[PDB]
């Protein structure tokens, strides 16, 4: 009884690994280089692939007819000894579906993209009248709870100031992985004013996809297609592995306890 649903959860989990795994490698490939539009749906057409066997299994994977991977087996409890209540509990509550695995937040330390600028140690625009060093790039990294932390092109933290200067004053995550939320990345017009219109307009794309890549889709929704779906892909499949391990992790700690 136990054991073997147990095993029944955990191979369709396995299944699950392999199907996500691809989706990642895929991505990779879809994310290195320029591509065709040809190479561009047929790296797509395989994600697709993917996320009906994801899909399949969510639906599919089974203890004697009654499904266990989509969240409607709920919680289940065994009895391991004769004490009352001595009994191992399996929280099967929640599905594998595409649907609902991945998404949510960058987990923390990722660079989300880096942002060419021209401003001096305060955050101020860079012009003849101004000394001490000069920042010219910034690496806009996640904090694990929808907001940032900031670098310069020599990899230095930017100063209390500068940060506050270009970016405002809502950088920090405020979620958490039961309330998930994000801010929104802001720059100052001041970071690229001294720059060539060029210059500015590709400092707003990629702001654009370092706000996408904050909010990655779940894995149903994942497009490979483009450069920033790619990598909200990367940051995707992250999350729904980290999922997938943490109830195997638990499904593992229930099997020892019988």
């Amino acid at each position: 009884d136990g054991v073997s649903i147990l095993q029944t959860a955990s191979s369709g989990l396995t299944s699950l690994t392999n199907s996500l795994q691809r989706i990642r490698q895929l991505a990779v490939q879809a994310s290195n280089g320029p591509l065709s539009a040809s190479d561009a749906s047929a790296l797509q057409q395989e994600v697709a692939q993917q996320i009906s066997e994801v899909n399949r299994i969510a639906s599919q994977t089974n203890y004697n007819g009654k499904n266990i991977l989509d969240g409607s087996a709920g919680t289940l409890s065994f009895q391991v000894g004769a004490n009352v209540g001595q009994t191992v509990s399996v929280d099967l509550t929640q599905s594998m579906s595409a649907a609902k695995i991945g998404g949510g937040m960058v987990q923390t330390g990722q660079t989300l993209g880096t942002i060419k600028v021209a401003i001096d140690s305060s955050g101020a625009a860079w012009s003849s009248g101004s000394t001490g060093q000069e920042t010219t790039q910034i690496n806009v990294v996640s904090d694990g709870k929808g907001g940032f932390t900031f670098t310069d092109q020599n990899n230095q933290a930017l100063s209390s100031t500068a940060v506050t200067a270009v970016f405002g004053s809502s950088t920090a995550g405020t979620g958490t992985a039961a309330s998930p939320s994000f801010q929104t990345l802001a720059l100052s017009t001041s970071a690229t004013s001294a720059l060539s219109a060029t210059d500015q307009a590709n400092a707003t794309a990629m702001v654009a996809q370092i706000n996408a890549v904050n909010k990655p889709q779940t894995v149903s929704n994942l497009d490979i297609s483009t450069q920033t779906g790619a990598y909200q892909a990367m940051v995707s499949i992250d999350n729904a592995l980290a999922t997938v391990n943490n109830l195997q992790a638990t499904l593992g700690a229930a099997q020892n306890r019988f």
